[PDB]
């Protein structure tokens, strides 16, 4: 029974219910993180920026069934194109908005990773993507406006790849995090 959160502590709360099994209904997940009403003073701690790149703050580690994070892009940061490590990955607008870039899977031959679409991603909406959608890129485009976003990934991975937009050729990144639970980790 899917009730609406209250707060963001409510929310990690009912997160830890729906990924107390082995599955993951992502329908309910994203309606869970929509419903969550976004209240700056209850993520506050967590949005530490940085002036030259977006930031990931991790807030949750749930049961080892999942990472809660918050990202915080600065004005005209962005991702890489990248996958998400055969894992579930939701992004919840908290502040701002993010243009989500998505992309096919490359074939082996180096060519130009054309765009499949685009779409503006705005306050308290829920994305989903997973490998079987398309890789993406996401990017705070705006010149005045901070966004802030809170990203649920199940399983939890700390690597994946960077796509070369001319070339579809991938590298792998390691992801590191500018805090965890408030406190920076340099
Ligand atoms: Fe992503």
């Amino acid at each position: 029974e899917l009730l609406k959160p209250r707060t963001l502590a409510d929310l990690i709360r009912i997160l830890h219910e729906l990924f107390a099994g082995d599955e993951v209904n992502v329908e309910e997940v994203q309606a869970v993180l929509e419903a969550y009403e976004s209240n700056p003073a209850e993520w506050a701690l967590y949005a530490k920026f940085d002036q030259y790149r977006y930031t990931r703050n991790l807030v949750d580690q749930g049961n080892g069934k999942f990472n809660l994070m918050i990202l915080c892009w600065g004005e005209g940061h962005g991702s890489s194109i990248h996958d998400h490590t055969d894992s579930h990955c939701f992004l919840k607008l908290l502040q701002g908005n993010l243009k989500e870039t998505l992309f096919d899977w490359p074939d082996k031959k180096s060519n130009e990773m054309i765009k499949k679409s685009e779409r503006t991603l705005r306050e308290n909406q829920c994305a989903y993507i997973n490998d079987s959608i398309g890789l993406h890129r996401v990017e705070n485009v705006s010149h005045t406006e901070p966004a802030v976003s809170l990203h649920l990934y199940s399983p939890p991975f700390d690597t994946c790849h960077a796509f070369d937009q001319r070339t579809g050729h991938k590298n792998k990144v390691t992801m590191t995090f500018h805090s965890k639970f408030g406190i920076r980790t340099p």
